């Protein structure tokens, strides 16, 4: 039923439905200046990794973002460390390196607008995009 349907379909078509489920939870959040992956995000990243291993043709781009006081260049560098941390986590779960690319956007594409710490927190993130 609903999100549990589709067991009758080919693997390719089951994967398209599964992509959509994964896009319901595809953001890793970070603390100020941090790029460590908290244990709170392990289960989600494991679901992404399992999908990627089962679908070798499907590629993911990890977008890194930042919203930290300092130069735009610093924000780009930190966004890269965030995206790379996710890539390394996925590779540690067996995903081929060639299925994962990373891009850092720094402060350039915020999720939330505003000049406050709450807004910043929603912006310090890495997003897994298919």
């Amino acid at each position: 039923n609903a999100t549990e349907n589709g067991s009758n379909l080919s693997s390719e078509e089951q994967a398209r439905l599964q992509m959509q489920e994964l896009q319901k939870n595809n953001i890793v959040y970070f603390g100020f200046d941090k790029y460590d992956i908290g244990s709170d995000f392990a289960q989600m990243l494991d679901a992404h990794a399992a999908f990627l291993r089962s679908n070798p043709s499907d590629k993911v781009v990890v977008e890194g973002h930042a919203d930290e006081r300092g130069t735009p260049e610093y924000n780009i560098a930190l966004g890269e460390r965030r995206a790379s941390a996710v890539k390394m986590y996925l590779q540690g779960k067996g995903v081929s390196a060639d299925q994962i690319s990373i891009v850092s956007y720094g402060k350039e594409k915020p999720a939330v607008l505003g000049h406050d710490e709450a807004a910043f927190a929603k912006n310090r993130r890495a997003v897994l995009v298919y």
